């Protein structure tokens, strides 16, 4: 079926807790494969040691930069960045996984968890998961976030890979 990954995060080097995610790859296989091969670092790139740069209370909380950490970076494992896959899954509510991007298929790694339904970005991002477990710990890096983006401690994925 389709996989299951785990990202555990820290904030000030606190355990937070794990978040486990769904990957919808049988909506969206490229973009499932991407995030799964992220996750485990296999490509000898990935998630493991960077951090959420930019998380917006009642909004959602935004990664996957593991080159710039600042919003700028980041690639896939397919080149830098690959097109939007489709527009299927929509933005229903929290816990919803989706693409970040600058545009039309700028996907490469950032991706953010959504703490609301913002169906505002349907058509402009691929969701591509949910959350399995763990809103607890999406709740609290939400709490680390402001209205600015800029977080009050320092979010960091420690440890990611695959379940099944
Ligand atoms: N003192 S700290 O390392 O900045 C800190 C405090 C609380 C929590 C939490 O609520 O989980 C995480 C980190
Ligand atoms: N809670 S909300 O009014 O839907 C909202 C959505 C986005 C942002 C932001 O980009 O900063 C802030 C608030």
């Amino acid at each position: 079926g389709n996989p299951l990954v785990y990202l555990d995060v820290d904030a000030n080097g606190k355990p937070l807790g794990r978040v486990v995610l769904e990957l919808k790859a049988d909506v969206v296989p490229k973009t499932a494969e991407n995030f799964r091969a992220l996750c485990t670092g296999e490509k000898g790139f990935g998630y493991k040691g960077s951090t959420f740069h930019r998380v917006i209370p009642s909004f959602m909380c935004q990664a996957g930069d593991f080159t710039n950490h600042n919003g700028t970076g980041g690639k896939s494992i397919y080149g830098s960045r690959f097109p939007d896959e489709n527009f299927t899954l929509k933005h229903v509510g929290p816990g919803v996984l989706s693409m970040a991007n600058a545009g039309p298929n700028t996907n490469g790694s950032q991706f953010f968890i959504c703490t609301i339904k913002t169906d505002w970005l349907d058509g402009k991002h691929v969701v591509f998961g949910h959350v399995i477990e763990g809103m607890d710990v999406v709740k609290k890096i939400e709490s680390f976030g402001s209205k600015s983006g800029r977080t009050s401690k320092k979010i960091v994925i420690t440890d990611c890979g695959q379940l099944s």
